[PDB]
């Protein structure tokens, strides 16, 4: 109720698993994973989950059909995942805190942590973002301990066209 | 004519951008930082003193921004957070790390690497903001020098913490 929804995503498991420990002390979460992975101590009420290879636009749109059941939703930054949370951004009209390390609410805002430069320098904000993208490597991953009930996302419409070499 | 603005807080990355942007359009340039002007081929280049925080450079942007039908920016960490900036603030979509931009009437026509090269996708849409990937453009020198000025910047909210 008075707790905050987040929606967890990744097209990576374990990246999944660290984005989760980051937001887990925090409110209740949902996940979505695009691929393979074992859903087992994930700690998400329910995953949602996208075939191998489905493409980012098909994802995202996917996405956007529930996005508006959260208050945040924090993406593992890889590839696709910054293709995923640029297309979220557009679509919903909020902001994107980029490559977090901590994230922390004193109150209703969220403030965050990202390195730059290397490590060199450490950016906060306390800004509106509701996207979020989790830097690579900066949270270890706990076991959450309990199991979510898995669905299918229902995938979008893809309008990219893709070339492999 | 369509009217471009390059950006970037690296100068070789500028000249990069630039050199995919020329035949397109008329084009101006946004510097962060030092370097010389000398070919890089922009109408104008606006310059903000090395180190200025990239929200504060977005919003001197940001006062420009009307003027121009596309923005292109290096995709460096600065670029990309100047990228989502003005995505926010202007509510245009951004094709990101691009290395090819054409137009069919209005929209971008881009491709991306995926992969480190694996991959390319490409897409159309209506983006009005790019980012340009590392690497991926040959700079040439565009024959002609910018006149110089300066960016006239906005607030910065940020907090900066160096190791």
């Amino acid at each position: 109720s008075n707790a905050m929804k987040f929606l967890t995503v990744s097209d990576d498991m374990n990246f999944l698993r660290q984005v989760n420990t980051l937001v887990a002390g925090k409110g209740d979460m949902d996940s979505v994973i695009i691929g393979e992975g074992d859903a087992k101590g994930l700690g998400s009420k329910v995953l949602y989950r996208a075939k191998k290879g489905t493409p980012f636009d098909a994802v995202s749109e996917g996405i956007l059909k529930i996005a508006g059941n959260y208050d945040y939703i924090a993406i593992g930054s890889t590839e696709v995942g910054r293709e995923i949370a640029g297309y979220l951004s557009f679509k919903t009209g909020f902001y994107t805190a980029t490559e977090i390390f901590s994230l922390e609410f004193n109150g209703q805002k969220a403030h965050t942590k990202r390195f730059f430069y290397g490590g060199k320098t450490v950016i906060e904000e306390e800004s509106d973002a509701r996207i979020l993208t989790v830097a690579p490597g900066v949270i270890e991953a706990k076991d959450l301990g309990t199991t979510p009930e898995i669905r299918d996302l229902e995938i979008g419409q893809s309008r990219i066209k893709i070339t492999k070499f």
